[PDB]
């Protein structure tokens, strides 16, 4: 009796760990965590990792949460993100003025 | 670099595992997941597993999103919710 899917919910534990995939179908990484607005309860946006391993050397892409698209086909993540975006990733988390 | 919270956002993999304690300050259980539409992002519902073990003969109790309050004292959210509540647990 764990659902951590349904049709119209998705379960953290689902999304975490879920592959992400480029234009090219190509994996890039996964989504290492969704970071939620602690007012709100909505999230703000997905932590996809790539490079190294989750939680050691990796690099962070923050994606919006509509850029999630689920394809069946490949089994995760398919997102709109060129080499180039990923190369030039934030140091620092997105709510830093660098 | 893993930060996992910020002033304003808490991560899914922080949320889980995040003890519950009821108003009396004793622990219920802990977060096991959140729900999250798919279409909104908006998390529908964070589910309470009491009883048992994480994910096994445990019971679940569905909380919405601002019925978390983080209590910094008892380290965990703390949530009004009483016995005979959870007892009716769908
Ligand atoms: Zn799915
Ligand atoms: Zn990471
Ligand atoms: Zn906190
Ligand atoms: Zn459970």
């Amino acid at each position: 009796p764990e659902t951590n899917e349904t049709l119209k919910l998705i379960g953290s534990d689902k999304v975490q760990g879920t592959a992400v995939y480029g234009p090219d179908g190509e994996k890039i990484g996964s989504i290492e965590r969704v970071m939620i607005e602690k007012v709100s309860g909505r999230v703000s946006y997905a932590v996809l990792s790539f490079g190294g391993f989750l939680g050691i050397g990796d690099d962070h892409y923050p994606l919006p949460w509509p850029a999630l698209k689920y394809n069946v086909e490949l089994g995760g993540y398919q997102v709109m993100v060129t080499v180039d975006q990923l190369e030039r990733a934030p140091k620092y988390g997105p709510g830093s003025e660098w």
